[PDB]
This record gives structure tokens, sequence and C-alpha cells, in this order.
């Protein structure tokens, strides 16, 4: 058994302290909704901590089916946070999202022109952007990242969460810029996934971008390979929890930052609660 003792999990890309030469997917049902729910609950909890969530309109682009979004919506709604949800996708959403006055579902694939009309329509509310659009090829990726930057420039949000996976070095097309932000690592991501989420909060009227080159691509690939191949396969023996696999240890850390109405005697009790709550909601054993 791959046993180990760990202080804390790697929460952001930058934390990974090792790499592996990438060698050329899921153990749980609804694992994808889980992966998404944890990251977005983590992101939104942070904004709440900063006082920038209440009264904002959450514009989620590439939100369908969005089964897990119902849970996120209920969570903040039950906490008393006032948020309007605007879920836009060309595909249809899970019907559990229907019939809620605080959530507007839009069946539209967004283009730059559309962003301008919704910006005019959302005005003067403050916007929190969440993007999970998916076309893939390096060209498909770049195009998605290009669109995500136009979302921020037009919508001009107070914070953003963007889907982010660096293209493979051996499939490099050109250097590009992505918004400056924290590269949040995702527990329960596919076995060999190199995807993370870019979380940014916008101050003043500036927009800081960062260039990404092929050498960065090589680094992303090796660090993400060691994390997937070695780290995620660890059994944290010093983690006193029903499940000691690395992903549960990693999940505990994101869930411990979440706010609940119900008071708990220990962080462990809360996490156990939120997790039970989350798994029951997702119908995961
Ligand atoms: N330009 C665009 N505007 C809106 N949605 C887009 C888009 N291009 C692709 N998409 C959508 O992006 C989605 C990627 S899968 C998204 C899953 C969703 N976040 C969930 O929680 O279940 C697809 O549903 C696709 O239709």
């Amino acid at each position: 058994m791959d046993v180990v003792s760990l202080d804390k999990p790697f929460m952001y890309f930058e934390e990974i302290d090792n790499e592996l030469d990438y060698e050329p997917a899921k153990k749980l049902p609804y694992q994808g909704q889980l992966k998404l729910l944890l990251g977005e609950l983590f992101f939104l909890s942070k904004l709440q901590r900063h006082g920038i969530l209440d009264g904002a309109t959450v514009v989620y682009i590439g939100s369908a089916p969005g089964t897990h979004i119902r849970y996120l919506r209920d969570h903040f709604y039950n906490l008393g946070v006032i948020i309007k949800w605007m879920l836009i996708d060309g595909r249809h959403h899970d019907p559990i999202l229907n019939g809620l006055r605080d959530v507007t579902l839009v069946t539209r694939f967004v283009d730059e022109e559309y962003l301008r009309s919704i910006k005019k329509q959302l005005h003067p509310s403050k916007i929190i952007l969440i993007s999970d659009v998916r076309s893939p090829s390096t060209a498909d990726l770049l195009s998605n990242y290009a669109l995500q930057n136009v979302m921020i420039s037009i919508l001009n949000p107070v914070a953003s969460s963007l889907k982010w996976r660096c293209p493979f070095p051996d499939q490099w097309i050109k250097d590009f810029y992505i918004p400056h932000g924290n590269k949040m690592l995702q527990p329960f991501a596919p076995s060999y996934s190199a995807e993370m989420r870019l979380l940014s909060i916008y101050t003043g009227e500036n927009m800081r971008l960062t260039r990404v080159t092929k050498s960065d691509a090589v680094n992303y690939a090796k660090k993400m390979y060691y994390l997937n191949k070695i780290v995620r396969n660890k059994v944290v023996v010093n983690f006193d929890y029903p499940n000691q696999e690395y992903d549960y240890f990693h999940m505990y850390f994101m869930l411990r930052t979440v706010y609940c109405n119900k008071t708990f005697p220990t962080t462990k009790a809360k996490v156990l609660f939120l997790q039970q709550s989350i798994f029951r909601f997702l119908n995961i054993p």
C-alpha cells in the first residue's frame, strides 16, 4: 500500500515540488460534478470571505448540464447570501435548476457581441464570472482561452474562475496570455488530468495578463504527471478520516474553508458533514 504522512496537500500548481517525464480515468460515479462542485464551492467561499459575493450576479458560461450548480445555489441561498445566477450554455441544463427566481438559464452559445448586450443588460450589477466552456486540439484550447479573456474585458467582473489546462509542448502552436490568478488544483479530477482552475479577483480598472510559452508547457506536463502518478496515489496514514486516499485529504482542505449555518465541534465534523451532504446530493455511495 502506498502509505505516507503529509502536513497538507498541494492546493495550487506552484506548490508541486517535483516532476516526472510524462508517460503516454475515474473511480467514482458523477466524479465530474464532484470535481466541479468542490472547486467552485472553494472559489465562491473565498469571495464571500472578501465580502464580494453578496449582491453580485454570477455569470456561469458553459454551465450545462450543471447538476452540481443546484447544490452551490442552495448552499449560498440557505446561508442568506443574495446572488443572482445567470447560466448560459447552448446545451440544456438539468431540470433541477428550473423554477428558481434567482437563477436565469440562457440557451445561447456566447459570442463577443452577446457579451456586450448582457453587459448592457446586467448593468449596473457587479459580475462574478465562472467559465467552463469546452469546444481537444491546441487550436481548440487557444480559442477557448481567447474567448475567456474577452469575457473578462467585456463583462469586466470583480472576480473570475476559468478552466485552465496548458496545451501539450509537443503540440505547441504559439505563446499566449492568460489572466493572472491562482492555479487551483482539483481533487477528483481524472487520473491523469492536467487541468486546474484559474481564480482571479480584479482590483482597480487594471487587467494583468501573463504569457505562457512552450517551456512552461513542459513544466506543466512534468509537474502534473508526478502529481497524478505519485502523489494522488498516496494513502495519508496520518489523516484520521474514514477515507485516507490523497483526494479525500485534498478535499478536506477545500471543504474546511466553507461556511455553514450549523456549528460543529471540530473542522473534521464539518467536513464529514459537507462531504456526506455532497455525496448524498450527487448520489455517490
Ligand atoms: N460559447 C459558448 N457559450 C456557452 N457555452 C459554451 C460555449 N462553447 C461551449 N459551451 C459549453 O461548454 C460546456 C462544456 S461542459 C460544462 C459542464 C458544466 N460546467 C457542468 O457543471 O455540468 C458544454 O455544455 C458546451 O455547450
